[PDB]
């Protein structure tokens, strides 16, 4: 078995190898990459997502989110308070203000220490989940707006044609902006490209050990656990590496820099934070190997998780017994 310790693997495809996206995913899996839950892909040196980022300041962040924490430094939840709209140029200035800027630090490890020590005492503002793309239309390789759609994958594998579309999302971050512990909707893959700015640190649990994280989360968030049988689908809970190590949960960490891709694999729990002002683009995708994970994916039916139009068909076809109850949650 390849990669039996479930380490995060880093790949350096040549420009020739960067042509065929599906084939490269299947190659990474042949080397065991999926066992970690997360992989890094450094694009060939000839490749570019677009020519420059010089003209992005007029993109609108219609609903910036202020991420307010409750709990203790290593075990907390966050809620998102909606703020007034602002442009990316306004948000960048805010991120660089004395109130919100990255503190002085020695290296990524010192910054990580400061994040875990101090995150809860601040409320950074995140421009998340903005439909759109920063890939130039002429970029032919690994263009996250030109991938094969999950609806077409389901149709190719299972023969059933379904409604729904699959488009990317932009994320504008600042120091301490946080993504809570989660897997993707329907335990899909994700791919994330860091277009510009400061790094993003990731934490991940191997898929084969995801239920260990879930059991710890039920112990640490006991009221949330009683409220919903899949409350990590709310995307609000944080647990530090120190707490994970104290409780024997297997995980790995890695920092993504501008110009790098990350891939998350089905049922790979992940969480992380941004080091300073940045912009990422991400989208879900599927392969044949995903279908069995989609069939088994947990669902939130309490009503909190509230997700896309396109998830309907996935539940209806892959999880017909759950369909009924899950849709009660969504309406
Ligand atoms: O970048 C972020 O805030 C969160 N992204 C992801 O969870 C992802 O790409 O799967
Ligand atoms: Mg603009
Ligand atoms: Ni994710
Ligand atoms: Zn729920």
């Amino acid at each position: 078995a390849q990669n039996p310790n479930c380490n995060i693997m880093i790949f350096h495809p040549t420009k020739e190898e960067f042509n065929d996206f599906d084939k490269y995913i299947a190659y990474m899996e042949s080397q065991g990459a999926h066992r970690a839950g997360l992989a890094k892909i450094i694009p060939p040196k000839e490749w570019k997502a677009r020519e420059t980022y010089d003209n992005i300041s007029e993109i609108l962040i219609a609903t910036p989110l202020q991420q307010v924490a409750s709990g203790r430094a290593g075990v907390f939840t966050q809620y998102h308070k909606k703020k007034k709209a602002m442009t990316v140029g306004e948000y960048r200035h805010l991120a660089n203000s004395k109130k919100y800027q990255t503190p002085p630090h020695q290296n990524f490890e010192d910054l990580e220490r400061k994040y875990w020590k101090n995150r809860i005492y601040n409320s950074p503002i995140y421009g998340a989940d903005i439909s759109g793309s920063l890939f130039d239309e002429n970029t032919k390789q690994w263009n996250l707006g030109h991938l094969g759609t999950i609806q077409d994958l389901l149709e190719k594998e299972c023969g059933v044609v379904i409604e729904g579309v699959n488009t990317p999302y932009l994320y504008f971050g600042m120091w301490k902006t946080t993504f809570a512990w989660h897997t993707e909707d329907m335990d899909l893959y994700s791919i994330n490209y860091l277009h510009l700015g400061e790094p993003k640190t990731w934490y991940v649990v191997p898929p084969e050990h995801g239920q260990r994280l879930e059991r710890l989360a039920r112990e640490l968030f006991p009221g949330s656990s009683r409220g919903c049988g899949a409350f990590l689908r709310h995307k609000v809970a944080l647990i530090s590496p120190t707490v994970l190590k104290e409780n024997g949960i297997p995980f790995n960490r890695i920092t993504q820099e501008a110009g790098e891709f990350m891939v998350t694999f089905p049922y790979g729990y992940h969480a992380g934070f941004n080091h300073g002002f940045n912009c990422a683009e991400a989208i879900n995708f599927a392969t044949p190997r995903w279908i069995d994970y989609g069939k088994m994916a947990s669902q939130c039916s309490c009503g909190e998780a509230r997700v896309t139009f396109s998830m309907d068909a996935f539940v209806r076809i892959l999880q017909p017994e759950r369909y009924d109850l899950w849709k009660r949650g969504q309406d």
